[PDB]
């Protein structure tokens, strides 16, 4: 049993909600918000620039000096950081950017990482800003993650249109 509330459940091990991922991290603290990163960790829009805005810009101070120590990540790949105020863990993932012209179906790979943690809290990987068909992102999570993922979707149509075309 735990804390999530209000998800209509897809299968075994996905759930989805229409929240704001920041709210549904603050009330719940999950062990582990999933970011919509880039390879830089450079969190200025879309689910990242919210994530590190309500983190009062922590979130982008650890992410700088991760970079400077490590260097960029790989499209597909992914960094455990700090969850700040939001979570105890922040799983950085940096699904493919289809207006950078990144391959689609490096998607999967992103996905993958989700499978190293028990529970998650998470965006749909490479929507919004990222440029890939949200529809088609959930098919990969669907099909790629088995641990037990509860997807934020922020806007109300999208989700709507995401349940009702779910196969
Ligand atoms: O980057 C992707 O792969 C897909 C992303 C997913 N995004 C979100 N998902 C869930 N909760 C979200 N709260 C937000 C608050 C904001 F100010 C901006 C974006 C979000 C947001 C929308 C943008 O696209």
């Amino acid at each position: 049993v735990n804390s999530f509330s209000g998800y209509l459940k897809l299968t075994d091990n996905v759930y989805i909600k229409n929240a704001d991922i920041v709210e549904e991290a603050k009330k719940v603290k999950p062990t582990v918000v999933v970011n919509a990163a880039n390879v830089y960790l450079k969190h200025g829009g879309g689910v990242a620039g919210a994530l590190n805005k309500a983190t009062n810009n922590a979130m982008q101070v650890e992410s700088d000096d991760y970079i400077a120590t490590n260097g960029p990540l790989k499209v597909g790949g992914s960094c455990v950081l700090s969850g700040h105020n939001l979570a105890k863990h922040c799983l950085h993932v940096v699904g493919p950017n289809v207006n950078k012209g990144e391959d689609i179906q490096l998607l999967k790979s992103a996905y993958e990482n989700f499978n190293q943690h028990e529970v998650l809290l998470a965006p749909l990987l490479s929507a919004g800003i990222f440029g890939a068909d949200p529809i088609h992102s959930l098919r990969v999570c669907v099909d790629t993650v088995r641990t037990n993922v509860y997807l934020a979707v922020f806007d109300k149509n999208l989700y709507d249109k995401l349940v009702s075309s779910f196969l």
